[PDB]
């Protein structure tokens, strides 16, 4: 057999022993692993190609396999006895040592010089803005009682979803750039990769639940108010997080969470299972986008048709708000001005609904901050649109599309996706007046 193929063969068997269900499956895979490691010991590596045989260059990697095959021999002793959990454990100890004397053997891959600084600078920016920005968001929702009440409890759920990733995966990835490889165990590999899944998927579905809430608060305002919220919203916030965990469990059976040298981060592999990947691209993207687009489309047509707009009085200045109605005069909160009967008079001066001019301005803060929550979604779709397309190309034709996906393009997609984590609070401050106010209030309180 070859040497590069010998590296690819025993590395494939290393995935089989993991997903194996019995000791005979493990024993069989360790047989194909002992012979492949021995045939690699006969071959000459590319790094010590011009070096001498007795030299600690070619004789250096010779004892590396002696440590390896000996460890396999200890691992198949357990497998022979029937101990599957014991033999699979010793195989992970075979994995940690093998990676420490494999990077010393060959260097096939070639990362373009710009990935290391780009990725790291992006990560540094994102982590710094994510930790500060989404923390202010949490504090402002938790301190402001009127703000939190306006279905903005989902914003906390989303802020933590952004936050968690800045605290565990993002800093580890930055160590993996500076050390040119995964400096942590297989333990921290799949764990960091899993935290990323929760973040990315949890964010889509949180954005989805906000899209539904604002659809039902503007278009079904009457029926909406009939339906409680008190114990409702914490239940859906919990439910969406459990739905996410479930969506992420096939990764442990399909083995799609390993280190990606292209993006220097231990993440989800599109090739590992094209079926699961295809599902991930629908369930965690195409489907929420499809349902969220319907929701904001139905809002924008109502905003276009002049419905759910404020009507300011020409005489005393009283402003009608469809969100509040005029309940003491028999008009319920959620009733549009166009819907109040012609006999209605101003609750402050007494002039009829004939001398009431509408507010032409459709400010972001209006209708529970609908158009700013909209922007948040658009930005999400922009950042995650390329990667999900790359995932879609691979899920369909891996034989023709997968080797035709440029490395330089794949990095650009993960760069955008990583950048999303810090952006959400910035958009709140630029459009939403109340958040901006609260951001200022916190900073002012911190300097006094
Ligand atoms: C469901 O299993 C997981 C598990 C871990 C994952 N981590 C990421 C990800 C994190 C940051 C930036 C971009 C992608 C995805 C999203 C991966 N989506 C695609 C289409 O490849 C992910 C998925
Ligand atoms: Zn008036």
């Amino acid at each position: 057999a070859d040497l590069e193929d010998n590296w690819e063969t025993l590395n494939d068997n290393l995935k089989v022993i993991e997903k194996a269900d019995n000791a005979a499956q493990v024993k069989d895979a360790l047989t194909k692993m002992r012979a492949a490691a021995l045939d690699a010991q006969k071959a000459t590596p590319p790094k010590l190609e011009d070096k001498s045989p007795d030299s600690p260059e070619m004789k250096d990697f010779r004892h590396g396999f002696d440590i390896l095959v000996g460890q396999i021999d200890d691992a198949l002793k357990l497998a022979n006895e029937g101990k599957v959990k014991e033999a699979q454990a010793a195989a992970e100890q075979l994995k940690t040592t093998r990676n420490a004397y494999i990077q010393k053997y060959l260097g096939d891959g070639a990362r373009p010089s710009w990935v290391a600084p780009a990725l790291s600078a992006v990560l540094i920016v994102t982590t710094a803005v994510d930790v500060v920005g989404n923390l202010l968001v949490i504090l402002s929702v938790l301190r402001n009682r009127k703000l939190r009440n306006a279905g903005n409890l989902f914003l906390v759920s989303l802020a933590l979803a952004n936050l968690v990733v800045a605290f565990y995966p993002y800093p580890l990835i930055l160590v993996a750039i500076f050390y040119d490889g995964w400096a942590f165990g297989e333990e921290h590999c799949k764990a960091s990769a899993f935290v990323m899944g929760l973040s990315v998927i949890g964010s889509v579905w949180n954005i989805t639940a906000i899209a539904i809430d604002r659809y039902l608060y503007i278009c079904h305002s009457m029926a909406y108010h009939r339906i409680y919220r008190r114990w409702h919203t914490p239940l859906h916030i919990c439910l969406i997080w459990l739905l996410t965990v479930v969506a992420l469990l096939p990764n442990f059976f399909v083995g799609s969470l390993e280190y990606d040298p292209r993006i220097y981060s231990c993440t989800f592999i599109q090739t590992a299972s094209t079926q699961y990947t295809a599902a991930v691209v629908v369930i965690a993207f195409l489907l929420p986008i499809a349902v969220v687009s319907f929701c904001y489309l139905r809002i924008w047509v109502l905003v276009l048709q002049a419905r759910m707009k404020k009507y300011t009085c020409t005489v005393c200045g009283y402003i009608y708000n469809p969100e509040d109605g005029d309940p003491d005069n028999g008009v319920n909160p959620g009733t549009d001005f166009k819907d109040i009967p012609d006999d209605w008079v101003c609750p402050l001066c007494g002039v009829g609904k004939d001398q009431f001019e509408e507010v032409e301005c459709l400010k972001p803060s209006d209708l529970r901050s609908f158009l700013t929550m909209f922007v948040v979604f658009v930005i999400f779709a922009i950042c995650f649109a390329p990667l999900n397309c790359i995932g879609l190309a691979v899920a369909i034709n891996p034989q023709e599309m997968a080797p035709q996906i440029p490395e330089g393009l794949f990095v650009t997609s993960y760069l955008l996706a990583y950048f999303n984590s810090c952006l959400n609070p910035i958009v709140y401050g630029l459009l939403d007046q109340n958040f901006r106010r609260e951001y200022k209030r916190i900073l002012l309180a911190l300097w006094n």
